[PDB]
């Protein structure tokens, strides 16, 4: 892992990086880029709500062809399933020689939907963190961690340029690993879909189902599966689970060790194997694709069920009051 | 209504303020409670065993600490905050003899008196102050002028202001900033056991650890399995906590997104489902409450055999050598 003392500021901080995009990750890797000196321009479509935003913010904002062609380091910010017609109308035509094209997930150049030119840098930046968090543990003075990746050295120097690049967004605080898109590319879909939001989600809507229908109410429900994991989850972070078992109530534990594989598992062990099986044979992301082709259908689908769930319109009251 | 969350306009500060408060035991929640209701102006004593290591901890955060025997003895409200398999016994041989007639006895988990395991005076207040969070985070949200909610039971009104008690009580630790909701001694015992078996412990645990070792056992280092399934779950969660979970897919890429859809229903499957019914049942009958007492009867045999292996696991040696790096730490560590 690289920390602080492995990398240099100076790299990114003479280099002219245009962020195309301004959702989750953009305005993060944009911000911090800023705050850390480097010139950044954000490059986005007219018409976009965000134009005036990012321009609040304190951010040169241009149209994507403009920040394309003035760039040194052009970083795609867009979502992956949009990426391969953006690149083609609006980044391609403005990349020349010596040019970096730079992402935060490896899945379009590892799956082959996008095969930049033969005479740039192909690098990645990947938080390991959502984008709204990466701008703010960089502002609090922490740091979210990156993989820093490169599937093509056109210059020779693409490793101190990606590298300075993560120190630009807070990596080097708290650790920077260097992976191929291979790998980055099948441990984060893993990670989204196995733990951090499918696993995760499912698991806090389970509970306040299997309560609420048992008929205690919706409101005691959130308190103890939703709200409360923020607080279990916070003691693991910082001290280890350990910590965390330490200091619930030795029931509490006794409860841990009893409930756990019987909630997550021998199943749900191969759910999670048949999960990485997908990722790593490429009909997970042809799957998505697919979905995303057909106007996300399927996507919007599940994405209105858990929107009108109680356990989300209890919540929306419950934190309403605080 | 069912429920009514209640808040700071629902209660009466004056009334915990009016009472010695005798915190037995000082432990997660024992010192949490203690200083929360310390700093909200409360007569507050910590009660523990002579030669105890944490007497010093409980005086070195500016507390009054004194044998359980005599906190009892000089408490209004003695509030037992020991760990729940060991209170018949300290309850019986340090607490009961020391209760007076329109004192308080008062619980923060409902185990003990709804199980039958302790059975109490019929000339006393029986209440319970259940506190939905980790002892520590019940502190550190407290000094942050933020309280993590609380549950409000009254098992037994001797002096007919056992209601105002308990509210005043959540008040003295922070629950009215969040919300306090009124339950009764079985229900909090039934949901508590619930959560932190389910969802919040063996749930989360099992789930991150399934995930680190399933990325392990295909070969991803652990460094990198850990930031993956283990560092990154504070933030998704902080998102959910603050803003609901339409607003933390909404801040992933639709590629995560789409990706929860199609994998939670698979991780945390029908099995995981059918397990938390009868999960659920084990709690509500009793079942799960004896084999926990059997349990540590039996030398702790199951709790420390887990806690060792759990504690000895790669995920928190390699996860402890990762936090020990972070320059918030070093940062942390100097100060
Ligand atoms: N925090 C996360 O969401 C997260 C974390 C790590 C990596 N990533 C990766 O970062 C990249 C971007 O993800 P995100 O979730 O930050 O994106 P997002 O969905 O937040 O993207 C929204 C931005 O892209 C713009 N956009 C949308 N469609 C467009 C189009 N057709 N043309 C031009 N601009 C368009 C929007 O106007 C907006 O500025 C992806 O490769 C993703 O995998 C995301
Ligand atoms: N976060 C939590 O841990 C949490 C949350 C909600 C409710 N509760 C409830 O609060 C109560 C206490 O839980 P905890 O986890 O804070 O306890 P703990 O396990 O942190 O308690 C340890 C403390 O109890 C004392 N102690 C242990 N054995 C003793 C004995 N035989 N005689 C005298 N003192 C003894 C110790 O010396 C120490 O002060 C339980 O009823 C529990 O269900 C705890
Ligand atoms: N920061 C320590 C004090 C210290 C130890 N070493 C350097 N400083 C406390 O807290
Ligand atoms: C935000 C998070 C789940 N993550 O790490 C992602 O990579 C994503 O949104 O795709
Ligand atoms: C999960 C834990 C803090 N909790 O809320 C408890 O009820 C407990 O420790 O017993
Ligand atoms: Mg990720
Ligand atoms: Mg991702
Ligand atoms: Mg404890
Ligand atoms: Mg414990
Ligand atoms: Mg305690
Ligand atoms: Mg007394
Ligand atoms: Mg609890
Ligand atoms: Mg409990
Ligand atoms: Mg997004
Ligand atoms: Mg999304």
């Amino acid at each position: 892992i690289l920390y602080e003392q492995d990398v240099d500021p100076k790299v990114i901080q003479g280099l002219k990086v245009g962020i195309i995009g301004y959702g989750s990750q953009g305005h993060a890797h944009a911000l911090n880029l800023m705050d850390s000196g480097v010139d950044v321009r954000v490059g986005l479509r007219e018409g976009d709500s965000d134009w005036k935003t990012a321009e609040e913010a304190g951010l040169k904002v241009t149209d994507m062809d403009t920040a394309a062609e003035e760039a040194d380091v052009i970083m795609v910010l867009v979502p992956d399933e949009v990426q391969p017609k953006v690149y083609q109308e609006h980044i391609a035509a403005h990349l020349k020689a010596g040019n970096t094209l730079a992402f935060a997930h490896g899945f379009n150049i590892h799956y082959g939907y996008i095969v930049p030119p033969e005479d740039v840098n192909v690098i990645m930046c990947a938080p390991k963190g959502p984008g709204h968090i990466v701008r703010r543990q960089f502002t609090e003075g922490s740091g979210v961690p990156d993989l820093a990746c490169v599937q093509q050295d056109a210059t020779g120097n693409a490793w101190d340029i990606v590298l300075s690049y993560c120190w630009g967004v807070g990596g080097a605080r708290s650790g920077i690993i260097k992976a191929t898109f291979a790998e980055e590319t099948e441990e984060d879909l893993f990670g989204e879909q196995a733990v951090l939001c499918g696993g995760l989600v499912e698991l806090v809507k389970a509970g306040f189902e299997t309560l609420t229908e048992a008929g205690y109410p919706p409101e005691l429900a959130y308190f103890e599966c939703y709200h409360e994991m923020k607080m279990i989850v916070d003691l693991m972070y910082e001290s280890g689970i350990h910590f965390m078992n330490y200091s619930i109530s030795n029931t509490a534990e006794y409860g841990e060790y009893y409930a756990g594989p019987k909630v997550i598992n021998e199943q749900s062990r191969e759910a999670m194997k048949e999960i990485l099986k997908r990722i790593q044979d490429g009909s997970f992301a042809q799957e998505f694709v697919d979905d995303c082709n057909n106007g996300h259908k399927r996507l919007l689908e599940q994405r209105e069920a858990i929107n009108t769930h109680p356990i989300e319109t209890t919540g929306a009251q419950i934190r309403s009051m605080f």
